């Protein structure tokens, strides 16, 4: 993989962070100085050679609000993925930690960070295909970044009606999921439609049921997340519009 190939001799493992979706993740250093996360691609977990379109995606996409790939160690097994280190870990766990006592301006900033990454992915005509708080990470400064981008159990509770009924994926199904991710942020990590199963959620969504306004979301913030859930996909905003709406609310409320 040319310049993306990292020499595993340059890595030093400092602590196991936990079992990531797809293998063990560890905090470590590159050439003793740079902080990195090291994902060990689990042995025979998914397909490899042909499935390495995910590395082509990680190697061609780059944004300040996307978790950055630094390199790979593929001349060995298990394969290592070296990425930017996100000290506060997964957004969903970060939201659930009641000790942060978040103010609403901090929650809207988390939405803006994700919206910026998504406007960038929209501009490259790329679909995340699993946008949710579980796939976002938080760095030491509280900056949220989107990870596992377009990786590749179906995320029923983040899907619009046309996806659940017809597998109609579009930029608008990522808009819908983003509205659900804003709801996860403003509810401090509640499971969307927490009283329902996936099957009950799909039928209620087809019937026009929508997630309620979380207590911490103002009417203006709620209007932004609710605009992502229009039944007609063409009536949902673009990520550029959502970003301008979020910036307007931050200037007004803050
Ligand atoms: N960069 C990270 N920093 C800190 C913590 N991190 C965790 C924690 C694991 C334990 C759970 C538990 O608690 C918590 O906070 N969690 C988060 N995962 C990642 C992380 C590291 C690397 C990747 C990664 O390699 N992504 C990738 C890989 C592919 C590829 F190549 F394999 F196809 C394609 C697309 N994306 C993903 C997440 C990171
Ligand atoms: C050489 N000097 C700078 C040493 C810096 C220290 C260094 O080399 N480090 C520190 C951590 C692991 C290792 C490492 N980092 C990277 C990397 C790649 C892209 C961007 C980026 O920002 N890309 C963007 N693309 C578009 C927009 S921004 C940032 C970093 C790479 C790489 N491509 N191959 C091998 C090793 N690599």
């Amino acid at each position: 993989y040319g310049s993306w190939e990292i020499d595993p001799k340059d890595l030093t493992f400092l602590k196991e962070l936990g079992t990531g979706q797809f293998g063990v993740v560890k905090y470590g250093k590159w050439r003793g100085q740079y902080d990195v996360a090291i994902k060990m691609i689990k042995e025979g977990s998914m397909s490899e050679d042909e499935f390495i379109e995910e590395a082509k995606v990680m190697m061609n996409l780059s944004h300040e609000k996307l978790v950055q790939l630094y390199g790979v160690c593929t001349k060995q097994r298990p394969i290592f993925i070296i990425t930017e280190y996100m000290a506060n870990g997964c957004l969903l766990n970060y939201l659930r930690e009641m000790r942060h006592r978040f103010q609403t301006q901090q929650l809207l900033e988390m939405c803006k960070d994700v919206c910026e990454a998504m406007e960038y992915l929209e501009s490259k005509q790329f679909l995340h295909r699993d946008l949710a708080a579980r796939n976002c990470l938080v760095n030491d400064q509280g900056v949220v970044k989107v990870s596992d981008f377009g990786l590749s159990k179906f995320p029923v509770r983040w899907s619009p009606p046309e996806v659940l009924m017809y597998s109609k994926f579009s930029s608008k199904s990522d808009i819908w999921a983003f509205g659900v991710l804003m709801w996860e942020i403003y509810s401090l990590g509640k499971m969307p439609y927490e009283r329902f199963t996936n099957s009950e959620t799909a039928e209620h969504i087809a019937q026009g049921l929508r997630l309620y306004r979380p207590h911490l979301a103002s009417e203006k913030v709620y209007t932004i997340m609710y605009s992502c859930w229009h039944e007609k996909a063409d009536e949902r905003p673009t990520f550029k519009i959502l970003l301008s709406n979020i910036l307007d609310v931050m200037d007004e409320e803050s």
